[PDB]
């Protein structure tokens, strides 16, 4: 099935002729995927030569345990991650229960990529694009049941005081359609952009349930096109949460906000605003701001929060098939379906 709850398509690796391949480590990975742009005569073929299924086994919790010992150590070290390439045939990589890496993946210019089950964190790099997932030019891609953290704080003497850890899941460039769905997300300063400049605007991305605790921004910096975010949990929010810009449109609904501070809100452009419609959240009125704990704050150029809870604009008619669940089903048992080691199960009425 293509079918993946958002704007992406994609069945990845899983179709017709996939060669499944286990990795124990990071290097296992690289070999994997250059193998796989072979021929059956040894030549390379654009875009690869067959589908792939790439087993994760692999585990260096020893290396995020000692990172999360000394937080302030990552981000001048080397940057660690698995890039892939203009590969096209369709690729999945599913982490085993119990891996877990201390590496992230870059995908440029590729289609039809699935990231499942992966338990990424403390990533070294912060200073040098260390990111544990990225989305450059890659349509299609579906980053679905992860578990991405680090710590929800900036040591002093970073460049650029920006650096500690790079982002969770950014997305850029002709990335035209991504689906970023039942991902644990926490501990993270940077969770994630959508266009990575004013100039990189557009894109249909979706995300639904998530859970998202202790990050601090981006949730994410939207820049133009459309974003989807049904039945996310955003809890422990310390800057803001879904930042539209640029003129982007963003149908906000059946989520759960608590403990945040600017959760939906249009800022640090001054102009452009983007709009939302809200709909089926905990949050219904203004009244609610106190119960679940919302703050809001301004900023120094003109900016826009969504502090009356009201629509600001429309949205297009949602192209795909979805089933929202209750902002309170996702409050009760997001948590035990969104990250890894879940068997990959998703949240259904039947279950609320």
């Amino acid at each position: 099935a293509t079918d993946t709850g958002g704007y992406a398509a994609t069945a990845g690796g899983n179709v017709t002729g996939a060669v499944s391949k286990t990795a124990t480590s990071m290097q296992d990975i690289v070999n994997i995927i250059d193998a796989a742009r072979l021929d059956a005569n040894g030549k390379k073929v654009k875009g690869g030569a067959y589908p792939l299924v790439i087993t994760y086994t692999g585990n260096e919790d020893s290396l995020i345990n000692a990172a999360a010992a000394n937080i302030c150590g990552q981000w001048s070290k080397d940057p660690r991650g698995v890039e892939i390439k203009e590969f096209t045939k369709g690729i999945t990589i599913i982490g085993a229960n119990g891996s877990s890496a201390n590496f992230g993946i870059w995908i440029k210019k590729s289609s039809d990529v699935v990231v499942q089950n992966m338990r990424i964190g403390y990533l070294p790099g912060g200073a040098k694009d260390g990111d544990m997932i990225r989305v450059d030019d890659s349509p299609n891609v579906w980053v679905d049941h992860n578990e991405l953290f680090a710590a929800n704080h900036e040591c002093d003497g970073t460049p650029d005081n920006d650096t500690t850890f790079e982002s969770a899941v950014d997305i850029k460039g002709a990335s035209n359609t991504v689906t970023v769905s039942y991902n644990y997300i926490h501990g993270v300063k940077k969770v994630g952009l959508d266009g990575s400049s004013s100039s990189d605007t557009g894109r249909n991305i979706t995300y639904h349930h998530n859970y998202y605790n202790d990050v601090n921004a981006r949730l994410p910096l939207q820049r133009g096109g459309l974003v989807h975010a049904y039945n996310n949990l955003y809890t422990n929010i310390t800057g803001s949460g879904l930042n539209v810009r640029q003129n982007g449109q963003a149908l906000i609904e059946n989520n759960w906000f608590e403990k945040a501070i600017n959760p939906v809100t249009s800022r640090y452009d001054g102009k452009n605003f983007g709009t939302w419609v809200l709909k089926g959240n905990n949050i219904t009125k203004p009244a609610d701001f106190s119960t679940y704990s919302i703050t809001w704050t301004a900023d120094t150029k003109p900016y826009v929060n969504a502090d009356s809870w009201t629509s600001t604009g429309t949205f297009p008619t949602v192209a795909y098939n979805y089933s929202p669940v209750s902002a309170q089903c996702v409050k009760d048992k997001l948590p035990g379906y969104a990250g890894v080691g879940k068997n990959l199960a998703t949240l259904t009425s039947t279950a609320c």
